[PDB]
């Protein structure tokens, strides 16, 4: 069987033999060989969700438009999201929120309930949305506009990101990448309604490794230089994304918050209190150490949940992530993606080819 247009069809029942599409190998900047098959079925299992990525994205580019409120085109991912990743609890699903921040707002902004913005033909929107299969998440994202003005920004961004990918590798220092990734983004001057701007990095947003259930696992990629010598190692799986501003290149909290997510590193918690009791057990069995949004409460029929929520934050078991803005009237841009450092290779799992 094939996808059918609109896609419906599960990526496991596109592949009959279970082994999913491996993404763009690269040699890096025998027993390694043996080491890389004996980890086959986690790569399979990113490739799995890569593909699950790849068809919903290709999806979405050809129905977003402004005139759509920002829920619509969240609900309309997500529901494609959740039927070709075959949901199943825990198992396989939504790594995290669909992010759709616009225009000075760089990340993690997603529409709570009620949010009446309805996206424009001026604005530039971050699609950042992530899949997953047996924990082994596929951070992948892209930015939106449909004013050309914007194509040089775009450009910037896109080639700091690729560089990025490029200069990744074992035994690669995490500064040098910075360093490499900020050269090339302010090597881009723009010009826009006028006025023209020299591409900067966003300073105080960067890349990650990811590790099972954890979007986050400990590690960071800075996008200018300064960074820390630590080393990338072999196993390891990183998100290399970058951001351009026309801004002052530094974001700050902004606007009410949508995005949550347990704290990893924090264990069981006895809770007395009823209502916070029950929203951390929902939270437990529906997303575990992933991340979620009020939209994905109010979809399992929570209601009046707020206070509880604001309980587990205060006490340290769920942490809010507000969303990230540059100075009113900055233009930012995003673009990311997954890669896997193999023993035999670089697999740049979640590539496509958009972008
Ligand atoms: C700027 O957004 C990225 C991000 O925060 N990176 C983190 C990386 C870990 C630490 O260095 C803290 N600082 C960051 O910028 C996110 O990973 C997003 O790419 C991702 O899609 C969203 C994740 C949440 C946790 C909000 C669901
Ligand atoms: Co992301
Ligand atoms: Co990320």
């Amino acid at each position: 069987k094939v996808q059918t247009d609109p896609p419906s069809v599960p990526i496991c029942d596109l592949y009959p033999n279970g082994v999913f599409p491996k993404g763009q190998e690269c040699e890096y900047p025998e027993e390694k060989k043996a080491l890389d098959q004996a980890s086959e079925e986690i790569w399979n299992d990113f490739r799995e969700a890569a593909e699950a990525h790849r068809q919903v994205r290709k999806y979405v580019m050809s129905w977003i438009k402004p005139g759509m409120t920002m829920i619509e085109i969240c609900e309309k991912l997500e529901d494609c999201s959740r039927k070709l990743i075959k949901e199943n609890g825990l198992n396989a699903g939504l790594a995290f929120p669909t992010g759709c921040s616009l225009n000075n707002c760089a990340a993690h902004y997603t529409p709570n309930a009620g949010d009446t913005t309805v996206l424009q033909y001026d604005d530039i929107c971050k699609i950042d949305f992530g899949t997953h299969i047996s924990g082994r998440i596929i951070d992948c994202a892209f930015t939106v506009t449909f004013n050309p003005k914007y194509d040089t920004l775009l450009k910037a961004v896109k080639d700091a990101t690729n560089t990025g990918i490029k200069c990744a590798g074992i035994d690669v220092r995490l500064c040098d990448v910075g360093e490499a990734i900020q050269e090339v983004m302010e090597s881009y001057e723009v010009e826009i309604d006028g006025k023209t701007y020299q591409v900067k990095p966003i300073r105080n947003l960067n890349g990650h490794s990811i590790g099972q259930y954890r979007i986050h696992a400990g590690k960071t990629v800075p996008i200018i230089k300064g960074g820390e010598a630590t080393r990338m190692e072999e196993g390891e799986v990183y998100a290399i994304e970058t951001f351009g501003s026309t801004g002052k290149g530094v974001v700050h909290d902004d606007m009410e918050c949508s995005h949550y997510m347990k704290n990893f590193d924090v264990g069981h918690v006895p809770i007395r209190l009823p209502r916070t009791k029950h929203l951390l057990n929902v939270i437990n069995e529906n997303f575990g150490t992933l991340a979620f949004c009020r939209r994905w409460l109010d979809r399992l029929g929570e209601s009046k949940y707020l206070m509880a929520l604001k309980n587990l934050c205060d006490l340290g078991i769920v942490d809010p992530y507000p969303p990230l803005c540059d100075i009113k009237g900055s233009y930012t841009a995003q673009f990311e993606h997954t890669i896997l450092l193999r023993p035999t290779c670089k697999e740049v799992v979640s590539r496509g080819d958009d972008y």
